[PDB]
């Protein structure tokens, strides 16, 4: 093990905190030092992590593959620290997590039985709103959202990456047939969101290679409603993977245009206020959360 | 034939809209004028519907059986009113429903399949919200809400009735015991709502004959969340029967305290504007909903 | 915004001959009947009737809402009768002359449930052919697929029913299943003894004409035919309620489903108006309208 | 607030026996190693040391940080090899010397997947009993239930395992299922030939001590004791990995599930520090830790 935390932290800093210059200032260090250690890291690793040929230094396929592990090492290190901190310092008090309805049902609910056995002293308070209004008002403590519009000095925590899907019920397929291409999606039944075309642009690519927009028959607000409608056989809906993965494993929803669907994932991340980070009750939950959903 | 729809409509109101007083209030009529009618309605049938022996009037054994008939008459009268309104007009356009998550997932979702085919020109918009604010602002057309705080001139069309059912998981009960008495509940995990003392007052009669008030450990802000907490062994929870009657039939959930749980039924209704009742689109959706959940 | 006071007036004017005559039965003027009838088809949003003719006619919208409006008013009376029979208990012998297959496949099953609800009515289920017993008052209420009730006596709609050509699976296995209506002429087809009246089935051919059969076996009843059919004697065609049950159990197979007519035929209890005040008769009918349809 | 150097000290100190014995394998002063563990405990604020025991014992609280600190380092070493892997396609012979049970139960089934993943590594699976040939460099790596590897030959932690007392349904039918640890005395128990060592089963008697079986049959290998158990020769106590799937198939039945101890014992790979330059080795370890961990 020729690497250390000091350069696994530093490297992970550069990526997330913009680039080289913004990380040096962030971690109370010189730029000269930030390059020295990172160039050493990629030197001793034997591979080139990031490119200087990008305007803003972007990670290579190799260096990105490292970063995801580089994160978990620092995370479950930091997490295992908290674990020990809470051994003498009793972890208690109310905690509220405003999550999207699907995330609560499929992720939070089942694992909430295990969190109770570890920390039965923490009064959990799962809630469900719409925007980041609630999270910041301290009536909600932490927000589990797949949204990268978190930049108001607030803290975000990477929970998991997860790409979209496109699926339909067996009922619908047996009667209305299957779309061979994405252009045949014009002559089928669609499932989109109530919001003004924000998520209605799917992760499937048309003959041009552009992200395929749609004309929704039904417009459900929540992601779970869409799922229950697509289960029932109201048409074809596009959602995130975790929300519908098991049903593909079951057989209740059959994927189509599997080759056309783009594979670029979107990060789901628990956002919170920086001064609430000193509270152990928040910490123990985040350190509990990111680990259970790799 | 002697009974007139006027007095049938008076009777169906007074029953499901509380007592003698609260009915006349909602129907633009005096209590002296309303009870004049209903007293005549009894004394031509030769039988006693009301029963004011107890504090609030309740239905006699015969008084309820006339209600069941009384309601359907007025229902499928309105349906044939509708059936003709959709002769020289046709149901087309965006229909924006604002329902509680429990309902859209369980009731609407598996019925959209049917509702789709019959009215394929209707663009259904399944939205969801906490308050009635949106509907007042007419950004949603119709809201399905189990709430009887709608004495606002805006119509409140009954849909169905629902008993509560205290339920747990077979993993939870077989690994934390099954409470026999209603006093043994204090030592079991009791999941409730996030709202201070609202529905956390469970409808299960204690040893004195009163609704059981619960100190909630977990506090979920939705009925559907409380289900998936309980379904995966997090504590026993009290919700409406339609939400979980299917699960307990499958055998994945267990009914708790059959005798000590109350039998009176909570009415759910689709509330909306009086002026927006003239919409053939909105009319055929409430017609569909009554004659699919009854 | 509808009401009984007007729904009753429309349900009268249709069945009560012409507009002028409807006012005579309801004990109200012709100035009244026009006001409320015109007001109903105003608040329905449709023109129900057509008064260009000397005798008012039914526009399909008016004729459909009628067969709804009727039931609403039927139910509304059934509701009242249901109460009056609380403290004025219906009792005694109520005889019900009925077509053998109606008794066996509809009544018999429901009888216990009706027994329960009104234990003091001793039913007397019987069978005859004509309307001779009923018109002579030897029976209280006749159950028929019966339009021939032109003799002043009342008729109450129970249910409309489709036809279904079928055959036993063992016959179909041993004689093959016909793919066409004209293919029937090869198979063994069973019909009624009554010359040709009912042996033009409701299964259209290439022409679009309902198929006549030349039967070799002839029973005098739908029930006997049903029994022959089940034993694999041939193909019959009967009403849906005789055989729908056996389709479920898989003892009979639907034949020529697409070629089989979708038109339905009505069933009625027929009885006397003066016998309409019979509180038990009334309750038995309300019971059947409830269970069937 | 922690760092990697102090994890890698603590994890050695614990797993490498003594406190002074770690520093001479870690290439550090006994002064410096104590400074670091005193530092680590300071910033964590929890005892990992238990100097009250002759040898340093793991604080039940600090014992958790070890198995957390152990993985971090394992992962942290996988990231590296993973990066190195992209350049060099690892090849040649890799000699793995394991116990007959580990090979037949852990490697054998996972061999397929590894084969596909690095087709140019020609695995050679052997089985010797000592660390003789590991030391002579006639084998590259040895998987053991090894808590006695302390000759400056760095050892990696594959997995922790529980014991289980189990027996054949055939045997249990013919000799009954014992409800208490004392009842074993009448049942026949099958143990190791090697004087009394693994004849102290991980199931506690009423007192609180373990049980000491007095075996009639004596097999030399936990795999033979597995085949003897299956044939219903009697009750045996082996590690969980050696029997879990037979319990999964209902071919073996678990006994005394409650009196059985929930304490785990470790299996470790054993190779030279200088042979961590291999990619063939590194990737096979990274594989074994990943699949079964």
């Amino acid at each position: 093990m020729k690497t250390n935390s000091e350069e696994l932290t530093v490297f992970v800093q550069v990526v997330e905190s913009g680039s080289f210059s913004r990380a040096a200032e962030q971690l109370a260090m010189a730029n000269s030092a930030v390059s020295r250690i990172v160039k050493r890291l990629e030197e001793k690793l034997g591979v080139n992590l990031l490119n200087r040929t990008t305007r803003q230094l972007s990670l290579t396929e190799e260096g990105a593959q490292y970063f995801r592990r580089a994160q978990r090492i620092l995370q479950e290190m930091a997490a295992a620290e908290t674990e020990m901190l809470a051994v003498h310092e009793i972890p208690q008090g109310v905690l509220s997590v405003d999550s999207a309805m699907p995330m609560v049902l499929h992720l939070l609910a089942p694992l909430a039985a295990k969190f109770n056995e570890r920390y039965p002293h923490i009064r959990l308070s799962l809630v469900s709103s719409e925007g980041y209004i609630n999270l910041i008002e301290r009536k909600v403590d932490i927000a589990l959202r797949a949204g990268e519009l978190d930049d108001s000095g607030l803290r975000a925590r990477h929970l998991f990456d997860s790409r979209f899907r496109v699926i339909a019920s067996p009922e619908y397929l047996a009667k209305h047939g299957t779309p061979q291409s994405t252009e045949e999606l014009a002559g089928h039944q669609c499932l989109g969101f109530t919001e003004p075309g924000s998520l209605n642009t799917w992760a499937v690519l048309d003959a041009q290679g552009n992200p395929y927009k749609i004309s929704p028959h039904f417009t459900a607000s929540s992601g779970e409603i869409l799922r229950s409608l697509c289960l029932s056989g109201c048409g074809i809906v596009c959602l995130s993977d975790f929300l519908v993965d098991n049903d593909i494993a079951e057989g209740k929803l059959i994927p189509l245009l599997a080759e056309q669907t783009s594979d670029k994932t979107h990060p789901f991340n628990a956002v919170y206020y920086s001064d609430k980070a000193v509270n152990l009750r928040l910490r123990v939950f985040l350190d509990f959360l990111v680990e259970e959903l790799g």
